């Protein structure tokens, strides 16, 4: 569990994300796919995007990033009290999309990279550690739900 101070650092940087959710979501996807191209294979639509400029020009991808960050933001704002929000996400990611926990590690890395790239003055070592803990809690709780659903992930 995170301390109150750690949650405040998480939500402080999250407020910066909320100034441009769409742009952050695009950058996170592009960073994830560049670092781990196998993840781009899970999007039947997005996997045919060939260049960074094509990725930025995709309204579908931009909309998807807002959907992703809206879901993650709603979870983070619960400060760990997120079972109701997390359960449907685990259901779809385990049973329909088949997303292994390691891919959630990859997107967590991309999130931290983009947040530090855009907001270094609000995302130093302490805030990075807090965000790392919050995303680790998210992944640990998702992994438990995966197992409950019969998916080892
Ligand atoms: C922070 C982690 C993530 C969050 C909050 C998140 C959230 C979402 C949401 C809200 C949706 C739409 C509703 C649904 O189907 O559940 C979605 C769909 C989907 N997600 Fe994720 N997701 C995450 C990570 C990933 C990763 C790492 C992958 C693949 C490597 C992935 C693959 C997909 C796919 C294939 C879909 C359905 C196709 C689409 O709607 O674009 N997700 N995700």
């Amino acid at each position: 569990v995170l301390s109150e101070g750690e949650w405040q650092l998480v939500l402080h940087v999250w407020a910066k994300v909320e100034a441009d959710v769409a742009g952050h979501g695009q950058d996170i996807h592009i960073r994830l796919w560049k670092s781990h191209p196998e993840t781009l294979e899970k999007h039947d639509r997005f996997k045919h995007l060939k260049t960074e400029a094509e990725m930025k020009a995709s309204e579908d991808l931009k909309k998807h990033g807002v959907t992703v960050l809206t879901a993650l933001g709603a979870i983070l704002k619960k400060k760990g009290h997120h079972e109701a929000e997390l359960k449907p996400l685990a259901q779809s990611h385990a049973t329909k999309h088949k997303i292994p926990i390691k891919y959630l590690e990859f997107i967590s890395e991309a999130i931290i990279h983009v947040l530090h790239s855009r907001h270094p003055g609000d995302f130093g070592a302490d805030a990075q550690g807090a965000m790392n803990k919050a995303l680790e809690l998210f992944r640990k709780d998702i992994a438990a739900k995966y197992k409950e659903l019969g998916y080892q992930g």
